[PDB]
C-alpha cells in the first residue's frame, strides 16, 4: 500500500521512510531504526527516538536502549522546535524515480506529491 | 578579567563568548543573544536559550519571546544530549590570534588552553 505522505510503500504501523541524498549529520539518526528521525521523542534521561520506534520498543522491553535505565511511555514529552526545525529541512529525493527528479526538504514532500509530482498523479 | 574557560574578557555574570568561522545554523542560535547556544534549556512552550540569557531575561520580563506566552524559570528543563552534541561540535578560532591560529570544537577549547596553547601560557 503505497503511502501517500511519503510516497513509499509501508503499513500504517510502520514509519514514514525517505531517501536522503546528502548525508544525514549522526547525531540525528535514531538509534533504534538507524533512519533520520520522525516525530522526535525525548525520554527523562536525554534521549531522543522517533515516537513509534520508541512505542513499538517499549511493547516488549522496558529501558531506554542508549543506557539501560528503566524507561516508560508517558514519561517521554515531544523533542523541542529547535529538533523538529533540523530536521524537517533536511533533504531527501522524490521516490517517483521513473516519473520525477525532484529533490526537497523532507517537510515538503507531501506538497509536492499533491501539487506538483508527475510520480504522484501518475500513482505506480 | 580573562577567561580561563573561552579565553575572552567577559564577568561571571555574562555567557563565555567564541567566535565561529564557518558559519552556525539559525536554528541553533539564541533568540536573546544572537549568539549560539550555550548550556541551553528548553521553555514548556518548545522554545530553547542559553541558560544565562533566559535568566536574565525573566529577572525583568516574564514572558518568551519567542510567542509572548507567560513563563517563569522553574518549569524549564536542559535541552537534550542531541541539542548539546550539535553545539559541542561547532567549529570555533582560538581568541589568542597573535600567538595561535587553532581552530577546534567549541567542547575541546578549554582543554586547549590548558595543554597546548601558546597564548594561554603566555596570557595576554
Ligand atoms: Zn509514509
Ligand atoms: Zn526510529
Ligand atoms: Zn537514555
Ligand atoms: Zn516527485
Ligand atoms: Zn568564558
Ligand atoms: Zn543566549
Ligand atoms: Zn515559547
Ligand atoms: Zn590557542
Amino acid at each position: 500500500p503505497l503511502c501517500a505522505v511519503c510516497g513509499q510503500a509501508h503499513s500504517l504501523e510502520e514509519n514514514h521512510f525517505y531517501s536522503y541524498p546528502e548525508e544525514v549529520d549522526d547525531d540525528l539518526i535514531c538509534h533504534i531504526c538507524l533512519q533520520a528521525l520522525l516525530d522526535p521523542l525525548d525520554t527523562p534521561c536525554g534521549h531522543t527516538y522517533c515516537t513509534l520506534c520508541l512505542t513499538n520498543f517499549l511493547v516488549e522491553k522496558d529501558f531506554c536502549p542508549m543506557d539501560r535505565k528503566p524507561l516508560v511511555l508517558q514519561h517521554c514529552k515531544k523533542s523541542s522546535i529547535l529538533v523538529n526545525k533540523l530536521l524537517n529541512k533536511l533533504l531527501v529525493t522524490c521516490p517517483f524515480r521513473e516519473h520525477c527528479t525532484q529533490v526537497l526538504q523532507r517537510c515538503d514532500l507531501e506538497h509536492h506529491f499533491q501539487t506538483s509530482c508527475k510520480g504522484a498523479s501518475h500513482y505506480g
